[PDB]
């Protein structure tokens, strides 16, 4: 699992800590090793959000597998909850954007997952 | 839908309105509530098109629907003409990744739009 | 075919000449025109993979066509090896996200490849 965050809130307001906490939430999350999560937060971001420029964020969950209905729904509450808690942004600010990518279409050490 | 825009040309020649016009245009183009509408927008970056560094972009619109043949020459006519005019970008050197996203793939507000 | 990285490695640990080497390894690679490759590298990213922020990379390349298991393995040896050699990223903190993009969904020059 990769998951990236963009977002317009500044990096001061990144709290400490907060790649961890990702990581593991996302190995608890989705079942997997904690060595398998890539975690990236991208802020002072030039964004708007419903026109607006309150805080925001769009995000990317990739995955090989673990990506469906019920499972989106569960990881898009603990993630817009790690947001609101950690930086401050509105649940109904958020988009995350799932992808359940093929062994194949994942490169990693010289080869692929396949 | 969500439009982002990375971009060599620097934050200094993104004109103070972009972000709101970018905002106006997709929802008469997609025919969607400004309220839904996401942006986002990337200068200074360390890019190049063709091998060459003069100003390019490269896009992306993510949308659930609202995506296909006709529908994304539209798209492209109206942002890299926005592109042109407002960040003197030449289309041709302007690539926009189109992606219709399932409702059951785009997490928002601690669920998903299923 | 357009190639990204995004990478927590910093802007000064970049070398000359890097994006028009991706450019040149990528149109040897894919059989494509270097004046139609885009590359994109984004470095001081705030990142981590299994928990480390060691040095890693989170990259994606989009092609039409040119996408498939033996092609993403040959473009994984040489995106990584690139990696490694010219950022001291080590290919086992790298992922790669190929994506087959439809002609129809790829905007350029106000309109689409189909
Ligand atoms: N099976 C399997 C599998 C699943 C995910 C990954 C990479 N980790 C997150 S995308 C690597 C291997
Ligand atoms: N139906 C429907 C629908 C379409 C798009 C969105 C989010 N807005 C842009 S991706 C939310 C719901
Ligand atoms: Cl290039
Ligand atoms: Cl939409
Ligand atoms: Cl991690």
């Amino acid at each position: 699992p990769m998951f990236i965050v963009n977002t317009n809130v500044p990096r001061a307001s990144v709290p400490d800590g907060f790649l961890s906490e990702l990581t593991q939430q996302l190995a608890q999350a989705t079942g997997k090793p904690p060595q398998y999560i890539a975690v990236h937060v991208v802020p002072d971001q030039l964004m708007a959000f419903g026109g607006s420029s309150e805080p925001c964020a769009l995000c990317s969950l990739h995955s090989i597998g673990k990506i469906g209905g019920a499972q989106n729904r569960s990881y898009s509450k603990l993630l817009c909850g790690l947001l609101a808690e950690r930086l401050r942004i509105s649940p109904d600010r958020v988009y995350i954007n799932y992808y359940d990518m093929n062994a194949a279409n994942v490169g990693w050490n010289n080869s692929t997952f396949a």
